[PDB]
RNA sequence: GGACGAUGGCGAAACUGCAUGAGGCAAUUCAUGCAAGUCCCUCGUCC
């Protein structure tokens, strides 16, 4: 049904259990979120394994001894969507938050898409 | 900022939705298309 809650679940449950990498079914959505999570500092490193059943592998990441994610949030889901325009976005209030927002020109933050001019649903926060 | 209206635009297309197709035809899936949602922009009014 949310598919992307699993990838956010996943991550906060690795996170919290220390596990370095955590896989699952890929989408291409997954991996363009799973590629903004790897500019922020976020994740180490993901990979998609095999054809038939694409499983994506998230390599997470660590500050000696702590998980870098303190908080992943879902905004939007399928049961409430969440949309905003360029100009309602995050205001740069949280000092190292950032919203992933998927936008017609593709997912990214939402530092990315006040630049470009764009709104976009709003697909998490991470922290 | 908020509440609407233009023949709105030869606008964008990531997501949603719709439609077709493909996948043990149960997909946590994918391809093409539309442009209603969504986003950009223009004119006008109204608090
Ligand atoms: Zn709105
Ligand atoms: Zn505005
Ligand atoms: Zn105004
Ligand atoms: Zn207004
Ligand atoms: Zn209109
Ligand atoms: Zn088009
Ligand atoms: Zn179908
Ligand atoms: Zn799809
Ligand atoms: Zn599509």
């Amino acid at each position: 049904q949310d598919p992307i809650a699993d990838m956010l679940t996943r991550i906060r449950n690795g996170q919290a259990a220390n596990k370095a990498a955590v896989t699952m079914p890929s989408s291409k959505l997954k991996v363009a979120i799973a590629n903004v999570l790897k500019e922020e500092g976020f994740i180490e490193d993901f990979k998609v394994e095999g054809d038939t059943k694409p499983e994506l592998e998230l390599t997470l990441k660590y500050f000696q001894g702590k998980a870098v994610v303190e908080s992943i949030q879902r905004v939007s889901r399928p049961g409430l969507r969440i949309y905003k325009r360029k100009d309602e976005l995050p205001k740069v209030m949280a000092g190292l938050g950032i919203a992933v927002v998927s936008t017609s020109k593709g997912v990214m933050t939402d530092r990315a898409a006040r630049q470009a001019g764009l709104g976009g649903e709003i697909i998490c926060y991470v922290a």
